[PDB]
């Protein structure tokens, strides 16, 4: 079954183009220790332009597997959201996780869990990248996503993340709820105290 040498690719960059996907990707898994022989570990790159996302080809199942370390990483101010197709099964014996890290890469995968925070009231202009920022300047993340609106691309103005630090949570909340940004002011908490 090819999909184990596949996968999905959300949040991509408008406009971005096959090749320039798949030069990033070349470059960054060489960059980063995880290719695993001379030649590109990317064979091949298949966007939908109108759906917003694309799939990679590689040219291994090692390789797609180590790839999957960079989900969250930032493209042209984008989170890429990486991930299995969804009629990918291990087979068995083989481990679906990467086993290197990349440093600096923040996972885009918020789980519900005791110090996820919610943030919202963000200005819309905020890109990925700057949200993160913003974040981060209160210690490292493990998880961060900025929702956007999948049809137009647009930020919803809110987002999710989770601290390397648990107590970094209490720290974000307190230097940012409250705070206001012309017609908005930005409520910071933990996710559980206003899920729907
Ligand atoms: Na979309
Ligand atoms: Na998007």
């Amino acid at each position: 079954t090819r999909q184990a040498w596949r996968l999905y690719v959300g949040n991509i960059p408008f406009g971005i183009t096959e090749e320039a996907m798949m030069d990033f990707f070349n470059a960054q898994m060489r960059l980063g220790g995880l290719t695993q022989a001379p030649g590109n570990p990317v064979l091949a790159v298949q966007i939908n332009q109108d759906k917003n996302f694309a799939f990679l080809e590689f040219r291994s199942v090692d390789e797609t597997t180590q790839a999957m370390a960079f989900d969250g990483i930032i493209f042209q101010g984008q989170s890429l959201k990486i991930r299995r197709p969804h009629d990918y099964q291990p087979l068995p014996g083989m481990s679906e996780n990467p086993s290197v890290y990349v440093p600096g890469v923040v996972s885009t995968v918020v789980p519900d869990s005791a110090h996820k925070l919610f943030i919202g009231g963000l200005p819309n202009y905020l890109n990925d990248d700057q949200v993160k920022e913003l974040l981060t300047s209160f210690g490292p993340l493990k998880a961060f996503n900025l929702v956007k609106d999948s049809a137009t691309g647009l930020s919803k103005g809110y987002a999710f993340c989770e601290y390397v630090d648990i107590n970094v949570t209490d720290q974000a909340i307190a230097g940012l709820n409250g705070m206001q940004l012309g017609d908005k002011k930005l409520l910071v908490q933990r996710a559980s105290v206003g899920a729907k």
